[PDB]
């Protein structure tokens, strides 16, 4: 009984703490949700200086409960259910031929804001790779995320590959897993196979002189 609080605009607040390879830093995300039409307006700080690793290696990780579930698949949408109690999603992300990232996130309500907040472990990255290297465009295509009921942990699994658009035409892949649990003992909805189209664009805001990256992102139901 989540889906009365996505009824309008939500506003987002993202908080990520990180390490990669030694390289610590911070993130912070502000923004607003309207999961009425799938559609994610944020913008992201690195406060703690120079991004150490590439934005869109971050887009993953930094609100499904934003999707837009069509209104004949409603009762798949596991996100909203665990609403204002939240859910816990932990990702292991394998950057092909490099390093992975391990992740676990509280996603919750806090008050009237939808809180993500992250912490981040990043190991066995090549400094001269594509990641650590910086050598991934500024840009990001749409994917499909395929979910699936783990019943078992009262949950889901999801599963999905990324592709960096690397500057040399080239593509950087991205494997990523992905679960995630209800915090509450209250009950979910448990939802049959479907999946999740994402659109994302990624910008910059001219007058702001900080390291950071604006985002724009629209994310629908299908597969159902």
């Amino acid at each position: 009984k989540g889906e009365e609080l996505f009824t309008g605009v939500v506003p987002i607040l993202v908080e990520l703490d990180g390490d990669v390879n030694g390289h610590k830093f911070s993130v912070s995300g502000e923004g607003e949700g309207d999961a009425t039409y799938g559609k994610l307006t944020l913008k992201f700080i690195c406060t703690t200086g120079k991004l150490p690793v590439p934005w869109p290696t971050l887009v993953t990780t930094f609100v499904q409960c934003f999707s837009r579930y069509p209104d004949h698949m409603k009762r798949h949408d596991f996100f909203k259910s665990a609403m204002p109690e939240g859910y816990v999603q932990e990702r292991t992300i394998f950057f092909k031929d490099d390093g992975n990232y391990k992740t676990r996130a509280e996603v919750k309500f806090e008050g009237d804001t939808l809180v993500n907040r992250i912490e981040l472990k990043g190991i066995d990255f090549k400094e001269d790779g594509n990641i650590l290297g910086h050598k991934l465009e500024y840009n990001y295509n749409s994917h499909n995320v395929y979910i699936m009921a783990d019943k078992q942990k009262n949950g889901i699994k999801v599963n999905f590959k990324i592709r960096h658009n690397i500057e040399d035409g080239s593509v950087q892949l991205a494997d990523h897993y992905q679960q995630n649990t209800p915090i509450g003992d209250g009950p979910v909805l448990l939802p049959d196979n479907h999946y999740l189209s994402t659109q994302s664009a990624l910008s910059k805001d001219p007058n702001e002189k900080r390291d950071h990256m604006v985002l724009l992102e629209f994310v629908t139901a299908a597969g159902i």
